[PDB]
């Protein structure tokens, strides 16, 4: 509250470390169905369904440009990335296990990194 501040995380790192781990996404063989945006003029039913999309570019943008708060304002993009593709895409599709797979490889690099 106020004048009672807790000790925090030494956050100066937090930047080149969200690129860091953004770049091993773009860079895994399963990150081709996020890299872009979807099309919206190509893909029924993607516009009314899926109410804020995202996609590895965009997060990238807004990285590069002070769009993220914090690091927990980039980990909810990326988890919106497959949160989406969940909702769009079967299970036992190739999108929809690359999803899964991405979000996998996501978390465990979260952790490892921030999770002291
Ligand atoms: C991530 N891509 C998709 O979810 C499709 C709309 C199926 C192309």
């Amino acid at each position: 509250s106020m004048s009672v501040k807790k000790p925090k995380r030494d956050d100066s790192k937090d930047l080149a470390l969200c690129s860091m781990i953004l770049t091993e996404m773009e860079t895994h063989e399963d990150a081709w169905p996020f890299l872009l945006p979807v099309n919206l003029k190509l893909v029924p039913g993607y516009k009314k369904v899926i109410k804020k999309p995202m996609d590895f570019s965009t997060i990238r943008e807004k990285l590069s440009s002070g769009q993220y708060p914090n690091l927990e304002t980039f980990a909810l993009d990326v988890r919106l990335v497959f949160d989406n593709c969940e909702t769009f895409n079967e299970d036992d599709s190739d999108i929809g296990r690359a999803g899964h797979n991405m979000r996998k490889y996501f978390e465990k690099k979260w952790t490892d990194t921030f999770k002291v």
